[PDB]
DNA sequence: CAAGTGTGAGGAAAAGTAGTTGGGTTTTTTTTGCAGTTGAAGACA
């Protein structure tokens, strides 16, 4: 309530956007779209990093 | 052997006052949350 009324902050702490999905949109299509929009960082795919510094 | 004028000081004491000190206040003139904002360096056409 403070984040709205008191500060009218243009930076919500947890900004969310709700998306209605068409009646025709399957649940499986919906999970595909959920994957399709979410961000994927390069870190998120790395398993191990080995640096062999030789000098 | 003796009696008789003139007279200077020595002495005492309670309270005060000295010396030496101190006390004594008096009197005294280690960010722990927040959101915003400016100015800055840097950068651009």
């Amino acid at each position: 309530l403070r984040e709205i009324v008191m500060t009218a902050s243009a930076a919500i702490k947890t900004p969310q956007m709700t998306l209605p999905i068409w009646n025709d949109v399957s649940d499986e299509q919906a999970d595909t779209f959920c994957k399709s929009i979410s961000k994927v960082l390069l870190s998120e795919v790395i398993d191990k990093v080995i640096v062999t510094e030789t000098t």
